[PDB]
């Protein structure tokens, strides 16, 4: 996140950080057993860390827990990120607390200027990188689909929807990808992509989550 701000330990208590080793994305819990996260997040060995603000400290609140099973969206493609979704599956239901906690699906999507809150462990730099250990903030509204699309030409589907900044100086940034864009209490988007990040004219782009409830609860039914 560049233009952010710390956010507090444990004040998104739905954020999570995939581990491989290392951090490497967000995701959000949306439920004890699953999380929903960036397709081009996807990989093998992923272990979900909940309850993390410095993620290179044990501070008291963690679980850690692997993930049994992972389901990229069937129409993902990356090349373009269109269908940039995929949720993981827990091998053991997380405890649920106040710094543990779910973030609610929308049941409607989003509108332009809704003012929504934006957050993860990656590069605070737009020039330059340096990795956060604590988690950062960052509150920036919707963008009209129109500018979207205008400041993207060729590249915003149906399927993703633009917040930020365009004068620049705000966004989301490279290891912030599968994090949670929250408006009104409900999970509307996941960290995706952009160019760059923070420049002007160039906001950042996050896949439209209303449009995937319902292949989130069939799936979460059968699964
Ligand atoms: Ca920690």
């Amino acid at each position: 996140i560049v233009g952010g701000y710390t956010c507090g330990a444990n004040t998104v208590p739905y954020q999570v950080s995939l581990n491989s080793g290392y951090h490497f994305c967000g995701g959000s819990l949306i439920n004890s057993q699953w999380v929903v996260s960036a397709a081009h997040c996807y990989k093998s060995g992923i272990q979900v860390r909940l309850g993390e603000d410095n993620i290179n400290v044990v501070e008291g609140n963690e679980q850690f827990i692997s993930a049994s099973k992972s389901i990229v969206h069937p129409s993902y493609n990356s090349n373009t990120l269109n269908n940039d979704i995929m949720l993981i599956k827990l091998k053991s239901a997380a405890s649920l607390n106040s710094r543990v906690a779910s973030i609610s699906l929308p049941t409607s999507c989003a509108s332009a200027g809704t003012q929504c809150l934006i957050s993860g462990w990656g590069n605070t730099k737009s020039s330059g990188t340096s990795y956060p250990d604590v988690l950062k903030c960052l509150k920036a509204p919707i963008l009209s689909d129109s500018s979207c699309k205008s400041a993207y030409p060729g590249q915003i589907t149906s399927n993703m929807f633009c917040a930020g900044y365009l004068e620049g100086g705000k966004d989301s940034c490279q290891g912030d990808s599968g994090g949670p864009v929250v408006c009104s209490g409900k999970l509307q988007g996941i960290v995706s992509w952009g160019s760059g990040c923070a420049q002007k004219n160039k906001p950042g782009v996050y896949t439209k989550v209303c449009n995937y409830v319902s292949w989130i609860k069939q799936t979460i039914a059968s699964n």
